[PDB]
């Protein structure tokens, strides 16, 4: 079945716990795919150690920039960018884990995790996942960061894996 994959996340060094996530290999293997062996780190880059560079109160946390740690960079294990698979999962509410993007079929590695229902992003943003648990620790991310997406502490993605 779908795998589930984890990230232990801290913020300014102190540990905050870990987010669950269920990867929806059913619906989006393409994208589960990439998310997952980014996770595990199995083709020699991934995403433990990165940061989650952009946080939105009342809106996502966005992180997966492993490149360059500030919006603008990341990789998908297939090559630099990867088409928008499919627009079937909904940006339902809170939990929701989406790929963020720079305009249609440029998926990497950076993705973001609702923390509201952004319905404005169905069509555009490949919906491919959920938080299982440590929806406590997404909403911890998320105190921590402002209005501009500049987060007031340093949350590092410590490690990530997979778990099934
Ligand atoms: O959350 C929606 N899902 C539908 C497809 N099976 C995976 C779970
Ligand atoms: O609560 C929803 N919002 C929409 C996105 N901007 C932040 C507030
Ligand atoms: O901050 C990261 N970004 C990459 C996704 N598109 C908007 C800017
Ligand atoms: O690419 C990710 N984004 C976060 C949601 N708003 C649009 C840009
Ligand atoms: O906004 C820039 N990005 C780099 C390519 N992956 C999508 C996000």
């Amino acid at each position: 079945g779908n795998p589930l994959v984890y990230l232990d996340v801290d913020a300014n060094g102190k540990p905050l716990g870990r987010v669950v996530l269920e990867l929806k290999a059913d619906v989006v293997p393409k994208t589960a795919e990439n998310f997952r062996a980014l996770c595990t780190g199995e083709k020699g880059f991934g995403y433990k150690g990165s940061t989650f560079h952009r946080v939105i109160p009342s809106f996502m946390c966005q992180a997966g920039d492993f490149t360059n740690h500030n919006g603008t960079g990341g990789k998908s294990i297939y090559g630099s960018r990867f088409p928008d698979e499919n627009f079937t999962l909904k940006h339902v509410g809170p939990g929701v884990l989406s790929m963020a993007n720079a305009g249609p079929n440029t998926n990497g590695s950076q993705f973001f995790i609702c923390t509201i229902k952004t319905d404005w992003l169905d069509g555009k943003h490949v919906v491919f996942g959920h938080v299982i648990e440590g929806m406590d620790v997404v909403k911890k991310i998320e105190s921590f960061g402002s209005k501009s997406g500049r987060t007031s502490k340093k949350i590092v993605i410590t490690d990530c894996g997979q778990l099934s």
